[PDB]
């Protein structure tokens, strides 16, 4: 067990191993508080989070347990990864507070979106899906993609962001707000169970305004939004209406007047004519129907980058527990044992 040492951050007492020196505020919110610090260990800039309230209900526990299995399965370049995971806990009796470290992020995808190349966008969108790719292979799904979730730094590398976080409330999803413009309309609306597929219409909402510097679908509500997208992609045919299984999404949607798709070249003037393909391939209404993540790697548009030898998936990820029912406190003890069996990466 590593020395700890104590002390007040902004109203915040952190303990933490002798090896993280030079702590500092960097922000605050219902989560928990962050901090940048030096790893001497390994000679990083990190960031580590303090967990607020991490076992104070059963849904907050097994949220807790949620996000460090998830921290701790990913294991791939263009993903977040897991540094470091402790407690100044001797034992699970005495077990209260949970800290994680991961790379100090400076830059998001808002920060630089700059004048972006094709050159740009085009290594950018392949960074996004190699992640997802490797992600969607596990059967994860991310379901909140959006450029301030993508992290960059100064030679243009990519890592997704924020797994296992706590949910989005309605109030956070009403009006003219980013938290729902990169969403796929099916859960947006709940019109259907979901699946993976929902993450490739955000990455093609990303991509869009990659191209353009604006927002593709800016609704100033969900209904507004809804009328953007019918207005580019078309209204369903009978073919997805079907598959709505909420009668009452089904009767509003068909109170609609009909819409053919839109002429994408005619939309994004003047782009890469094999960007404009890759864009009519992702932003398809019928999920069903929409190109994987491993399908869009092998498209022409990646040319320069593709590399099948070097897009790897992931091991098998055991979510079992999702369909789980435990006390607090066994939540708690499953909790502890994956901080105490954690083994740093090479
Ligand atoms: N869950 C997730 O995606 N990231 O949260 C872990 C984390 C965030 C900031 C600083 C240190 C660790
Ligand atoms: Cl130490
Ligand atoms: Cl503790
Ligand atoms: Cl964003
Ligand atoms: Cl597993």
């Amino acid at each position: 067990r590593p020395t700890f040492y104590r002390q007040e951050l902004n109203k915040t007492i952190w303990e933490v191993p002798e090896r993280y020196q030079n702590l500092s505020p960097v922000g605050s919110g219902a989560y928990g508080s962050v901090c940048a610090a030096f790893d001497t260990k390994t000679g990083h800039r990190v960031a580590v989070k303090k967990l607020s309230r991490p076992f104070q209900s059963i849904i907050h526990a097994k949220r807790t347990y949620r996000e460090l299995r998830l921290l701790k399965h990913m294991k791939h370049e263009n993903v977040i990864g897991l540094l470091d995971v402790f407690t100044p806990a001797r034992s699970l009796e005495e077990f209260n507070d949970v800290y994680l470290v991961t790379h100090l992020m400076g830059a998001d995808l808002n920060n630089i979106v700059q004048k972006l190349t094709d050159d740009h966008v085009q290594f950018l969108i392949y960074q996004i899906l190699r992640g997802l790719k490797y992600i969607h292979s596990a059967d994860i799904i991310h379901r909140d993609l959006k450029p301030s979730n993508l992290a960059v730094n100064e030679d243009c590398e990519l890592k997704i962001l924020d797994f296992g976080l706590a949910r989005h409330t309605d109030d956070e999803m009403t009006g003219y707000v980013a938290t729902r413009w990169y969403r796929a309309p099916e859960i947006m609306l709940n019109w259907m169970h979901y699946n993976q597929t929902v993450d490739i219409w955000s990455v093609g909402c990303i991509m869009a305004e990659l191209l353009t510097g604006r927002t593709l679908f800016p609704g100033t509500d969900h209904i507004d939004q809804l009328k953007l997208i019918l207005r580019l992609v078309g209204t369903p045919g009978a073919e997805l209406l079907k598959k709505i299984s909420s009668e009452s999404a089904r009767n509003y949607i068909q109170s609609l007047a009909q819409m053919p798709k839109m002429n994408f070249a005619n939309v994004f003037i003047g782009a890469n004519p094999l960007a404009v393909d890759l864009l009519e391939k992702m932003l398809v209404l019928d999920s069903d129907k929409r190109i994987t993540a491993a399908q869009a790697l092998a498209h022409a548009y990646f040319a320069q980058y593709h590399d099948p030898d070097d897009e790897p998936v992931a091991d098998p990820y055991d979510q079992s527990f999702e369909s789980r029912d435990l006390l607090i406190d066994e939540w708690k003890s499953l909790t502890y044992d994956e901080v105490i069996s954690f083994v740093p990466p090479p």
